[PDB]
């Protein structure tokens, strides 16, 4: 699994003149590829670290709270492209992530997880494999990338 | 390095409330990190791909045009945190990122060289190694990731 993982001040997401749909304040906003191979574990990690990880500086000391100390929200929005590859060709492929029938439902666990762990109010989401345009204000700003088969 | 790139219908970049310095329409935003050990093929790669990669959609066709091929503009912000370690512990490490004073020149380097092989006016950077507010309009949101490293 993957995740592009950005702090922001904000986000607005929206669909098709467009609609907002989802909203976040401060925060972080995760980009998640789900790979062809990704068993549960591979989300547990993506969850605990998004959850966990500690990106905000406090009245003292840089690199020290994460979202769950500070009460910010989280916007997971799914990232087939994330596996968008680098062999010789502009075009990308996303055959490299799970097949989107086991990818929405591996998806949707995830977000059940994502507020078993937090708080359900606190993870704002998209609409899973449609068009979204995403409004987001970087802080920073700030960029963790991570990869569970490193491990 | 390592690169993200987000298709963009818009991006405004600012400074210290706040000052506007950086704007792009439609385009890429590339969040670049510079490893310690970094050469100037590595650059060359990144540059090539962002410049390259085919992501918007074309009458009948998917993920059809480069940024180039539209008239589009890049905004290139340094990204040190793309190298934040974060399998022991909870708080990142960025000792594997190329250090300030080195990496600026370094960006610099890759700057001029996305000028050369395209053109100045589409070419946007940030301030670096200082706090920015950017506003991302994101058009998908389509989010690619290369890192040089799994290359020769
Ligand atoms: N490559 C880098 N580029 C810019 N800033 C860095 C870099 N590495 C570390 N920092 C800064 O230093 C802090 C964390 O690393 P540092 O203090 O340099 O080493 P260590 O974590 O061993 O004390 C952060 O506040 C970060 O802003």
């Amino acid at each position: 699994m993957r995740v592009v993982i950005q702090r922001v001040k904000g986000a607005i997401l929206s669909v098709r003149e467009l609609e907002i749909i989802s909203e976040i304040k401060n925060g972080l906003i995760c980009f998640l590829g789900i790979h062809k191979n990704d068993t549960w574990e591979d989300a547990l990690y993506i969850i605990r670290k998004c959850l966990n990880l500690r990106l905000w500086n406090n009245d003292n000391k840089t690199w020290d709270k994460n979202v769950k100390d500070l009460n910010y929200e989280l916007l997971i929005v799914s990232q087939f492209t994330l596996f968008g590859n680098t062999k010789k060709g502009n075009k990308p492929d996303f055959h490299l992530a799970k097949e989107p029938n086991e990818a929405l439902i591996f998806y949707n666990k995830i977000i059940d997880e994502f507020k078993k762990q937090y708080n359900d109010d606190k993870i704002k989401i998209g609409k899973f494999g449609n068009y979204m345009n995403i409004d987001v204000t970087n802080d920073g700003p700030v960029t963790i990338y991570i990869d569970t088969h490193d491990i």
